[PDB]
């Protein structure tokens, strides 16, 4: 019935599953993130975002960006997809014959190199979707170690300065292969003499050992290589000579010379090296190594290590001992701790200068994807962790950090638009992409999303994609307000939209109050300095903000965690604590106007207040309206108070009564509506000013229980009840207008009920006749079903996964335009010239190979023209 209703999904926020991989394109300046279900999300400037779903739901291992128009995606099943930034759909799927171990791709090259578990090397033509005839067998088994087990290729790396040389590394040996000459140029083998200490994790020091290589890299000058070995040795070799310059550790040097009386002098438990990256600064002559360390036990053992080697000495005029000094005495060294003990799973440097040098040229920020799906950012080389939501598109802000609670608010646009006008995001990181303008028809009411994270930060933005709403967001830091560093998890938060006020309650029970206002433009701050519960925090506002959500007062009650917070639209703040405390704050002041325990007033065993609501209507049979406060208790009781206007503009509190409404506690959602007009009865400033008129507005209050809804009337015994099959997670009163006759604006007030299992109904009032009975299309996390908010205009916002939210609209007829995807590829961007071997460093010894020359070797003289428009486009 009521065909004006149909469940329609309007917006999605965040990512649908756990991030598992990442990649970045400097040429187009786009950032791609891969989920475990095979989704690829490409983000750009402001709020550019394109979602591509691969045919299989398998996980993603690696990506690279090719030519600035291609995105190569490799899954767990060793299937390689090619995606386009111009046509924005899957271009090619390839089933590569073998188990892939090492991949390399260059910015200006149309080929990608694949090593296998069986040791063979193969080359794939991304531009033309063909396998090339160039194939190399297992070189270690073929030339050096015939009797060894079949060694997989540990690492393949294109030379940073010459596409004609490829660094290949096997388990017990590494080498440099030339594609032009089809031969092995130089080979290095790491062997330890007896009694050699080896690395930290060396085993059986007495006997001769040949540890497996775990990773090899080229130096930015391309004349030096590093081999990390399973003992955590770090051996620096010279690519051309075959000489072993040194073997060092992160802490000690010369680990290869035997030492009969060696003793491990380390007060820190040794950490297995996970991966090593060789980053370079603006001048490639300035380089540093970042090493990630595998965790032992479970405690914070994933820390980064940076070795800034500074100016690399000139190659031609320094001996091997000079390189030994240069690598053995680092220019600077520092360890970057990780704020969490969650293991690191992927590290992606974000280049700022150019996409060469393995995508690690002058990285200003390092994106770390952890095992729990988080995304962290390290400023480099400073090492400062940043979680500012303005660095990345708002969809990424659901990952950095994890959003502990979320809510949506129906804000009147009258001042909301003026607020978002000067709240534009101006310091995003991604620069590419051109955002499609999706103009929304103007409306009286808009929607805001508000999220609180475990960091102690609250992010607020608009849920529409309009001209102003799209790139506008506020961020408030609870840490700077309280001068605190730990125990900052946000638990609950309440938003008064009519005057733009906020109350944020954290795991320690502290509640901080924020208000929208202009700016007033110490290091010993603490909540324990003074004795009063209300602590002044006005002067602790962020420096550079001219106007925004600033803190006014912090609440340090020392009474425990909070069970209910509500910030009214008329200056009142209601705070309830798990111990039983109930506390009323007048923002006029500031002042406390009521502070009492509710276990000494209840007739039941009700421990704490779970919901606080403000209404302005007639109590009982008083014949006139006043300021009334309704609270629900965890045992199904309801306590109604009056806030009487007292002398001097202050306010008293008079307890009217407490009645056991239902046995199905807790009481978590309170709403109200007038009996005749059926408009919202919740308190507002104009309604408060209207009290002098002597007006009387008898009303009915909807109280939500565990799985029942009660229609009750203040000051009376009669009530009505409705029961559900499953417990109710989110509800609200929605006031919608329907036109049926000719232009008649017939308003209809209905209640939107959502159960934790995902079912949604829409009933009328007060008869509670069903108008919708549908389900949310996808299953929802029972942990996060309850963080839903019902909006004024029939919309319902549900948290569905740990990282994603969904804003549904329950009005079938909505001014919906055809979906428009955004533009990723912008033509005319030039890829900088690939760096070549400097003649002043190593004269001769090189055979210059142009890209077309390499195409002729790998694909043949008769290489077919591509079937893609991108190949012609990307030139
Ligand atoms: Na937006």
């Amino acid at each position: 019935k009521n065909k004006i209703f149909s469940l329609a999904e309007t917006n999605k926020y965040g990512m649908s599953s756990k991030p598992i991989a990442a990649a970045f394109d400097f040429t187009q300046n786009l950032l791609a993130i891969a989920t475990v279900t095979g989704e690829v999300h490409i983000y750009g400037q402001q709020q550019v975002e394109v979602v591509i779903k691969l045919e299989d739901r398998s996980a993603i291992k690696e990506m690279r960006f090719v030519k600035g128009i291609y995105l190569v995606v490799i899954n767990a099943k060793d299937t390689v997809y090619v995606l386009s930034l111009y046509s924005q759909k899957v271009l090619t799927t390839v089933f590569v014959p073998g188990k892939i171990t090492s991949i390399d791709t260059d910015a200006s090259l149309d080929w990608m190199l694949i090593g296998l578990q069986n040791g063979s090397m193969i080359v794939y033509d991304i531009d033309r979707d063909q396998l090339s005839s160039f194939k190399l067998d297992n070189l270690q088994k073929s030339s050096f170690f015939p009797a060894a087990r079949l060694s997989p290729i540990v690492s393949i790396q294109w030379n940073p300065r010459d596409i004609g040389t490829v660094l290949i590394s096997y388990e017990y040996v590494t080498l440099t292969y030339s594609l032009v000459e089809n031969e092995i140029k130089q080979s290095f083998i790491y062997e330890l003499p007896p009694f050699a200490p080896g690395g930290d994790f060396s085993e059986k020091t007495n006997e001769k050992r040949t540890p497996k290589v775990i990773q090899s890299l080229y130096h930015p000058n391309s004349l030096h290589i590093i081999t990390i070995h399973e003992d955590n040795s770090l051996v620096f070799w010279d690519a051309n000579s075959g000489h072993m310059i040194m073997a060092r550790t992160v802490f000690e040097t010369e680990i290869n010379v035997p030492q009969p009386d060696y003793i491990r002098d380390s007060s820190t438990n040794a950490a297995k090296i996970s991966k090593v990256y060789w980053m370079c600064e603006n001048n490639p002559e300035y380089t540093s190594l970042l090493i990630s360390h595998k965790s032992i036990s479970r405690g914070d053992n994933q820390s980064l290590t940076m070795i800034d080697l500074g100016y690399t000495p000139r190659y031609s005029i320094t001996s091997y001992e000079g390189m030994k000094n240069y690598y053995a005495n680092p220019k600077q060294m520092k360890i970057f701790p990780l704020p969490t003990n969650v293991p690191i799973v992927n590290i992606l440097p974000i280049p700022r200068q150019s996409p060469y040098f393995a995508g690690c040229h002058n990285p200003g920020l390092i994106l770390l994807i952890l095992g729990n799906g988080e995304i962290e950012t390290m400023l480099y080389p400073s090492g400062i962790f940043t979680d500012k939501a303005s660095l990345f598109p708002q969809n990424l802000s659901w990952l950095r950090p994890l959003a502990t609670t979320s809510m949506a608010a129906s804000v009147p646009n009258k001042l909301w638009l003026g607020a978002l006008s000067a709240a534009q995001n101006k310091d995003y990181l991604l620069k590419g992409g051109v955002r499609t303008k999706r103009q929304k028809l103007p409306a009286e009411y808009g929607t805001a999303f508000i999220t609180g994270h475990s960091n102690g930060s609250v992010r607020i933005y608009d849920a529409s994609h309009g001209d102003i709403q799209d790139n506008a967001s506020f961020e408030v830091n609870l840490s700077r307000t309280l001068n605190k560093a730990k125990e900052l998890a946000v638990d609950k938060i309440s938003f008064a939209a009519e005057t733009l006020e906020l109350a944020v309650s954290i795991e320690t029970g502290d509640v901080v109050l924020f208000k929208y206002e202009v700016n007033q433009f110490f290091r010993r701050f603490s909540l324990n300095n003074t004795n009063g519960v209300l602590v002044d925090v006005r002067d602790r506002a962020p420096t550079g903000v001219r106007q925004g959500f600033m803190p006014s007062t912090a609440v340090h009650a020392n009474k425990g965690k909070t069970s209910a917070i509500n910030n009214s639209n008329i200056g009142f703040v209601g705070i309830a604590y798990a111990a039983g405390s109930l506390m009323l704050i007048d923002r006029r002041g500031p002042a406390i106007i009521y502070m009492e325990n509710i276990r000494e007033i209840s007739g039941a065993q009700s421990a704490c207040v779970t919901c606080i609501e403000f209404v302005i209507m007639e109590y009982g049979d008083d014949g006139y309206s006043s300021i009334l406060m309704v609270c629900g208790t965890d045992m199904g009781e309801v306590i109604t108070y009056k806030i009487l206007p007292a002398s001097g503009g202050k306010f008293d509190v008079q307890l009217m009564d407490i009645t056991n409404v239902t046995s199905k506690g807790p009481i978590h959602k309170i709403d109200a509506f007038s009996k005749e007009t059926k408009s919202s009865c919740l308190a507002t400033i104009p309604k408060m000013q209207n009290l002098s008129k002597g007006l009387c507005i008898p009303g009915i209050v909807l109280i939500t229980g565990f799985d029942d809804i009660r229609l009750i009337t203040l000051g009376k015994s009669k009530s009505t009840h409705k029961g559900f099959k499953y417990p109710l997670a989110a509800t609200g009163l929605s006031y919608i207008s329907t036109v049926e006759k000719n232009n008649d604006r017939k308003n209809l007030t209905v209640i939107i009920t959502l159960e934790i299992n995902g079912h949604l109904r829409v009933f009328t009032i007060p008869d509670f006749k069903e108008q919708m009975s549908e389900h949310i299309p996808f299953p929802i996390a029972a942990k996060y079903i309850t963080e839903s908010s019902v909006l004024r205009n029939g919309d319902i916002a549900i948290r569905v996964s740990e990282f994603q939210a969904s804003l549904f609209s329950t009005v079938k007829e909505q001014d919906t335009l055809a979906p428009v995807s955004d533009t990723l590829y912008i033509n005319g961007i030039r890829i900088p010239y690939r760096p070549q071997v400097n003649s002043l460093q190593w004269a001769r010894g090189t055979v210059y190979c142009t890209p077309a020359q390499l195409n002729e070797l790998l694909g043949g003289v008769n290489r077919p023209a591509s079937k893609y428009k991108e190949s012609i486009i990307a030139e």
